[PDB]
Protein backbone atom coordinates (compact mmCIF):
# COMPACT_ATOMS: atom_id res chain seq x y z
CA UNK A 1 0.00 0.00 0.00
CA UNK A 2 1.64 3.08 -0.93
CA UNK A 3 0.99 6.43 0.07
CA UNK A 4 -1.34 8.59 -1.43
CA UNK A 5 -0.76 12.32 -1.81
CA UNK A 6 -3.88 14.83 -2.73
CA UNK A 7 -3.52 18.60 -3.34
CA UNK A 8 -6.91 20.79 -2.49
CA UNK A 9 -6.11 23.79 -4.36
CA UNK A 10 -8.70 27.01 -4.82
CA UNK A 11 -9.85 26.90 -8.78
CA UNK A 12 -10.76 30.62 -8.90
CA UNK A 13 -7.43 32.15 -6.98
CA UNK A 14 -5.84 30.69 -9.97
CA UNK A 15 -3.80 28.01 -7.92
CA UNK A 16 -4.06 24.97 -11.16
CA UNK A 17 -0.49 26.25 -12.28
CA UNK A 18 1.20 25.34 -9.32
CA UNK A 19 -0.97 22.66 -7.95
CA UNK A 20 0.23 20.81 -10.92
CA UNK A 21 3.78 21.55 -10.80
CA UNK A 22 4.34 20.77 -7.19
CA UNK A 23 2.22 17.37 -8.77
CA UNK A 24 4.95 16.85 -11.20
CA UNK A 25 7.81 17.88 -8.98
CA UNK A 26 6.56 15.06 -6.20
CA UNK A 27 5.93 12.37 -9.62
CA UNK A 28 9.29 13.27 -10.55
CA UNK A 29 11.36 12.99 -7.27
CA UNK A 30 8.97 10.04 -5.66
CA UNK A 31 7.90 7.79 -9.09
CA UNK A 32 8.20 4.43 -7.38
CA UNK A 33 7.48 5.34 -3.69
CA UNK A 34 3.52 7.31 -3.90
CA UNK A 35 0.55 5.26 -5.09
CA UNK A 36 -0.77 8.54 -6.54
CA UNK A 37 -1.12 12.26 -6.43
CA UNK A 38 -4.62 13.98 -6.44
CA UNK A 39 -5.65 17.27 -7.67
CA UNK A 40 -8.76 18.43 -5.86
CA UNK A 41 -10.33 21.80 -7.25
CA UNK A 42 -11.47 23.63 -4.51
CA UNK A 43 -12.71 27.09 -3.34
CA UNK A 44 -12.20 29.62 -0.84
CA UNK A 45 -8.83 30.24 -1.05
CA UNK A 46 -7.50 26.49 0.35
CA UNK A 47 -4.50 25.24 -0.35
CA UNK A 48 -3.61 22.10 1.11
CA UNK A 49 -1.11 19.26 0.72
CA UNK A 50 -1.85 15.36 2.51
CA UNK A 51 -0.14 12.54 2.65
CA UNK A 52 -2.55 9.47 3.50
CA UNK A 53 -4.78 12.57 5.20
CA UNK A 54 -1.57 13.96 7.42
CA UNK A 55 -1.55 17.75 5.89
CA UNK A 56 2.18 18.42 5.16
CA UNK A 57 1.21 21.77 3.94
CA UNK A 58 -1.50 24.15 4.44
CA UNK A 59 -1.57 27.86 3.22
CA UNK A 60 -2.69 29.20 6.50
CA UNK A 61 -0.35 27.56 8.92
CA UNK A 62 2.59 27.44 6.86
CA UNK A 63 2.14 30.84 5.65
CA UNK A 64 2.08 30.50 1.89
CA UNK A 65 3.20 28.06 -0.60
CA UNK A 66 6.28 25.80 -0.17
CA UNK A 67 9.30 25.84 -2.45
CA UNK A 68 10.24 22.16 -4.22
CA UNK A 69 13.08 21.36 -1.91
CA UNK A 70 11.08 22.18 1.29
CA UNK A 71 8.06 19.95 -0.07
CA UNK A 72 10.18 17.22 -1.04
CA UNK A 73 11.99 17.16 2.15
CA UNK A 74 7.75 16.71 4.52
CA UNK A 75 7.33 14.14 1.78
CA UNK A 76 9.91 12.64 2.34
CA UNK A 77 10.33 12.83 6.41
CA UNK A 78 7.00 10.76 5.92
CA UNK A 79 7.37 7.95 3.50
CA UNK A 80 10.83 7.57 3.38
CA UNK A 81 13.20 9.48 6.17
CA UNK A 82 16.13 7.76 5.60
CA UNK A 83 16.40 8.70 2.08
CA UNK A 84 18.90 11.71 1.42
CA UNK A 85 17.34 14.19 -1.02
CA UNK A 86 20.99 16.06 -1.81
CA UNK B 1 -21.90 13.32 -8.74
CA UNK B 2 -18.83 14.75 -9.32
CA UNK B 3 -16.18 12.13 -11.41
CA UNK B 4 -12.88 10.63 -10.05
CA UNK B 5 -10.52 10.97 -13.06
CA UNK B 6 -7.56 8.58 -12.85
CA UNK B 7 -4.69 9.06 -15.66
CA UNK B 8 -2.32 6.05 -15.17
CA UNK B 9 1.11 6.87 -16.84
CA UNK B 10 4.41 4.91 -17.56
CA UNK B 11 7.01 6.26 -15.19
CA UNK B 12 10.03 5.12 -17.07
CA UNK B 13 8.60 5.83 -20.24
CA UNK B 14 8.61 9.63 -19.22
CA UNK B 15 4.93 9.78 -19.83
CA UNK B 16 4.64 12.09 -16.72
CA UNK B 17 4.92 15.76 -18.69
CA UNK B 18 2.01 14.84 -20.69
CA UNK B 19 0.14 13.15 -18.23
CA UNK B 20 0.32 16.38 -16.03
CA UNK B 21 -0.56 18.34 -18.96
CA UNK B 22 -4.02 16.08 -19.57
CA UNK B 23 -4.61 16.76 -16.17
CA UNK B 24 -4.28 20.64 -16.01
CA UNK B 25 -6.29 20.66 -19.53
CA UNK B 26 -9.21 18.52 -17.35
CA UNK B 27 -8.93 20.62 -14.74
CA UNK B 28 -8.81 24.00 -16.36
CA UNK B 29 -12.21 23.04 -18.85
CA UNK B 30 -14.06 21.14 -16.11
CA UNK B 31 -12.72 22.79 -12.91
CA UNK B 32 -16.12 22.89 -10.78
CA UNK B 33 -17.26 19.67 -12.06
CA UNK B 34 -14.66 17.32 -11.58
CA UNK B 35 -13.95 15.46 -7.96
CA UNK B 36 -10.36 14.83 -8.67
CA UNK B 37 -7.62 13.80 -11.60
CA UNK B 38 -5.17 11.54 -9.66
CA UNK B 39 -2.16 10.61 -11.51
CA UNK B 40 -0.93 7.26 -10.58
CA UNK B 41 2.56 6.04 -11.80
CA UNK B 42 2.28 3.10 -13.70
CA UNK B 43 5.10 0.41 -15.37
CA UNK B 44 5.19 -1.17 -18.28
CA UNK B 45 4.14 1.43 -21.11
CA UNK B 46 0.55 1.74 -19.84
CA UNK B 47 -1.08 4.95 -20.74
CA UNK B 48 -4.80 4.61 -19.56
CA UNK B 49 -7.14 7.27 -18.76
CA UNK B 50 -10.64 6.75 -16.53
CA UNK B 51 -13.76 8.57 -15.31
CA UNK B 52 -14.95 6.71 -12.12
CA UNK B 53 -13.58 3.59 -13.67
CA UNK B 54 -14.50 3.46 -16.77
CA UNK B 55 -12.00 3.72 -19.51
CA UNK B 56 -11.80 6.33 -21.82
CA UNK B 57 -8.77 6.00 -23.38
CA UNK B 58 -6.16 3.56 -23.14
CA UNK B 59 -2.56 3.81 -25.44
CA UNK B 60 -3.19 0.26 -27.44
CA UNK B 61 -7.34 0.34 -27.66
CA UNK B 62 -7.15 3.82 -29.00
CA UNK B 63 -3.58 4.08 -31.04
CA UNK B 64 -1.72 6.47 -29.22
CA UNK B 65 -2.73 9.69 -26.75
CA UNK B 66 -5.45 12.18 -26.93
CA UNK B 67 -5.78 15.43 -28.16
CA UNK B 68 -6.56 17.73 -25.92
CA UNK B 69 -10.02 18.35 -27.80
CA UNK B 70 -10.87 14.72 -28.22
CA UNK B 71 -10.27 13.82 -24.52
CA UNK B 72 -12.22 16.81 -23.09
CA UNK B 73 -14.91 16.03 -25.66
CA UNK B 74 -14.90 12.38 -24.24
CA UNK B 75 -15.37 13.07 -20.23
CA UNK B 76 -18.20 15.51 -20.95
CA UNK B 77 -20.21 12.71 -23.32
CA UNK B 78 -19.47 10.30 -20.00
CA UNK B 79 -20.66 13.23 -17.70
CA UNK B 80 -23.54 14.60 -19.71
CA UNK B 81 -23.47 14.33 -23.70
CA UNK B 82 -26.23 17.64 -23.49
CA UNK B 83 -23.36 19.99 -21.52
CA UNK B 84 -21.81 22.39 -24.62
CA UNK B 85 -18.78 22.81 -24.28
CA UNK B 86 -18.04 26.39 -27.05
CA UNK B 87 -14.49 25.69 -27.59
CA UNK C 1 28.03 25.38 -33.64
CA UNK C 2 25.30 28.35 -32.41
CA UNK C 3 21.93 26.05 -31.49
CA UNK C 4 18.22 26.24 -32.96
CA UNK C 5 15.79 28.59 -31.55
CA UNK C 6 12.46 27.25 -31.22
CA UNK C 7 9.60 29.52 -30.82
CA UNK C 8 5.97 28.37 -29.84
CA UNK C 9 3.55 30.64 -30.89
CA UNK C 10 -0.31 30.38 -29.58
CA UNK C 11 -3.54 32.05 -29.55
CA UNK C 12 -3.81 33.37 -25.46
CA UNK C 13 -7.50 34.05 -26.49
CA UNK C 14 -8.09 29.97 -27.33
CA UNK C 15 -6.59 29.01 -24.23
CA UNK C 16 -3.63 27.52 -25.81
CA UNK C 17 -1.00 28.12 -23.19
CA UNK C 18 -1.13 24.87 -21.48
CA UNK C 19 -0.09 23.06 -24.90
CA UNK C 20 2.43 25.29 -25.83
CA UNK C 21 3.85 25.01 -22.36
CA UNK C 22 3.83 21.24 -22.42
CA UNK C 23 5.10 21.02 -25.97
CA UNK C 24 8.04 23.32 -24.62
CA UNK C 25 8.82 20.88 -21.78
CA UNK C 26 8.65 17.86 -24.21
CA UNK C 27 10.83 19.45 -26.23
CA UNK C 28 13.81 20.95 -23.91
CA UNK C 29 13.38 16.96 -21.72
CA UNK C 30 13.86 15.29 -25.52
CA UNK C 31 16.76 18.07 -26.71
CA UNK C 32 18.29 19.41 -23.83
CA UNK C 33 21.56 19.84 -25.05
CA UNK C 34 20.93 20.29 -28.27
CA UNK C 35 18.57 23.39 -28.85
CA UNK C 36 19.51 26.55 -27.66
CA UNK C 37 15.92 27.64 -26.23
CA UNK C 38 12.40 27.53 -26.81
CA UNK C 39 10.23 30.74 -26.75
CA UNK C 40 6.72 30.78 -26.14
CA UNK C 41 5.12 33.78 -28.06
CA UNK C 42 1.11 35.19 -26.87
CA UNK C 43 -0.28 35.14 -30.14
CA UNK C 44 -3.68 36.19 -32.16
CA UNK C 45 -6.37 34.97 -33.79
CA UNK C 46 -6.39 30.33 -34.10
CA UNK C 47 -2.61 30.72 -34.29
CA UNK C 48 -0.58 27.58 -33.41
CA UNK C 49 3.17 27.60 -35.22
CA UNK C 50 6.32 26.07 -34.15
CA UNK C 51 9.23 26.99 -36.18
CA UNK C 52 12.93 26.03 -35.37
CA UNK C 53 15.35 29.47 -36.58
CA UNK C 54 12.68 30.44 -39.00
CA UNK C 55 11.67 27.20 -40.51
CA UNK C 56 8.08 26.06 -39.91
CA UNK C 57 7.64 22.52 -38.25
CA UNK C 58 4.41 22.98 -37.52
CA UNK C 59 1.35 25.43 -37.95
CA UNK C 60 -2.70 24.59 -37.35
CA UNK C 61 -4.45 25.03 -40.40
CA UNK C 62 -1.59 23.32 -42.81
CA UNK C 63 -1.01 20.20 -40.69
CA UNK C 64 -4.56 19.89 -39.21
CA UNK C 65 -4.84 20.50 -35.86
CA UNK C 66 -2.01 20.12 -33.07
CA UNK C 67 0.94 17.58 -32.96
CA UNK C 68 1.64 14.50 -30.84
CA UNK C 69 4.64 14.15 -29.02
CA UNK C 70 6.17 12.23 -31.12
CA UNK C 71 5.74 13.43 -34.25
CA UNK C 72 6.96 16.98 -32.35
CA UNK C 73 10.53 15.27 -31.47
CA UNK C 74 10.86 13.75 -35.04
CA UNK C 75 10.11 16.67 -37.16
CA UNK C 76 12.54 18.62 -34.40
CA UNK C 77 15.04 15.64 -34.83
CA UNK C 78 14.98 15.97 -38.77
CA UNK C 79 15.70 19.34 -39.05
CA UNK C 80 18.61 19.91 -35.97
CA UNK C 81 19.73 16.62 -36.30
CA UNK D 1 11.70 50.11 -23.53
CA UNK D 2 8.91 50.20 -26.53
CA UNK D 3 8.79 46.67 -27.24
CA UNK D 4 7.13 44.13 -25.46
CA UNK D 5 9.60 42.57 -22.92
CA UNK D 6 11.00 39.92 -23.62
CA UNK D 7 11.15 37.73 -20.63
CA UNK D 8 14.12 34.79 -20.27
CA UNK D 9 14.73 32.01 -17.57
CA UNK D 10 17.78 30.21 -17.78
CA UNK D 11 17.98 26.95 -15.60
CA UNK D 12 20.15 24.23 -14.91
CA UNK D 13 19.18 21.18 -16.95
CA UNK D 14 21.15 18.81 -15.03
CA UNK D 15 19.58 19.85 -12.04
CA UNK D 16 16.03 18.51 -13.51
CA UNK D 17 15.03 22.13 -13.21
CA UNK D 18 13.14 22.03 -16.48
CA UNK D 19 9.75 21.71 -14.23
CA UNK D 20 10.03 24.64 -12.07
CA UNK D 21 11.02 26.93 -15.49
CA UNK D 22 8.44 25.46 -17.71
CA UNK D 23 5.99 26.54 -14.67
CA UNK D 24 6.97 29.88 -13.48
CA UNK D 25 7.38 30.52 -17.83
CA UNK D 26 3.22 29.35 -17.20
CA UNK D 27 2.59 31.49 -14.54
CA UNK D 28 3.98 34.68 -16.33
CA UNK D 29 2.05 34.37 -19.62
CA UNK D 30 -1.26 33.26 -17.86
CA UNK D 31 -0.53 36.74 -15.72
CA UNK D 32 0.25 39.12 -18.52
CA UNK D 33 -0.92 37.29 -21.39
CA UNK D 34 -0.52 39.91 -25.14
CA UNK D 35 1.49 42.15 -22.33
CA UNK D 36 4.22 40.02 -22.65
CA UNK D 37 6.39 39.77 -26.14
CA UNK D 38 7.72 36.06 -25.26
CA UNK D 39 9.41 34.13 -22.35
CA UNK D 40 12.40 31.70 -23.61
CA UNK D 41 13.38 28.76 -21.31
CA UNK D 42 16.78 28.49 -22.18
CA UNK D 43 18.95 25.34 -21.12
CA UNK D 44 22.00 26.21 -18.90
CA UNK D 45 24.49 24.61 -17.49
CA UNK D 46 26.66 25.00 -13.62
CA UNK D 47 23.63 25.40 -11.08
CA UNK D 48 22.01 28.50 -12.64
CA UNK D 49 19.21 29.97 -12.11
CA UNK D 50 18.46 33.16 -13.90
CA UNK D 51 15.26 35.52 -14.24
CA UNK D 52 16.20 38.56 -16.99
CA UNK D 53 13.57 41.07 -18.34
CA UNK D 54 15.02 42.55 -21.49
CA UNK D 55 18.78 41.46 -20.47
CA UNK D 56 17.63 42.83 -16.84
CA UNK D 57 17.95 40.25 -14.30
CA UNK D 58 15.00 40.29 -11.72
CA UNK D 59 15.84 36.97 -10.38
CA UNK D 60 19.24 34.87 -9.45
CA UNK D 61 19.40 31.57 -7.53
CA UNK D 62 22.72 32.51 -5.33
CA UNK D 63 22.24 36.35 -5.01
CA UNK D 64 18.23 35.73 -4.05
CA UNK D 65 18.48 32.73 -2.18
CA UNK D 66 16.68 29.92 -4.05
CA UNK D 67 13.71 30.42 -6.77
CA UNK D 68 10.72 32.82 -6.58
CA UNK D 69 7.57 31.94 -5.57
CA UNK D 70 4.45 33.45 -8.07
CA UNK D 71 3.56 36.39 -6.28
CA UNK D 72 7.33 37.77 -6.24
CA UNK D 73 7.99 36.64 -9.55
CA UNK D 74 5.14 38.61 -11.55
CA UNK D 75 5.71 41.61 -9.25
CA UNK D 76 9.60 41.90 -9.76
CA UNK D 77 8.17 41.43 -13.75
CA UNK D 78 5.20 44.39 -12.73
CA UNK D 79 8.13 46.89 -11.31
CA UNK D 80 9.73 47.04 -15.04
CA UNK D 81 7.24 47.19 -16.92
Amino acid sequence: TKPRIAIRYCTQCNWLLRAGWMAQEILQTFASDIGEVSLIPSTGGLFEITVDGTIIWERKRDGGFPGPKELKQRIRDLIDPERDLG
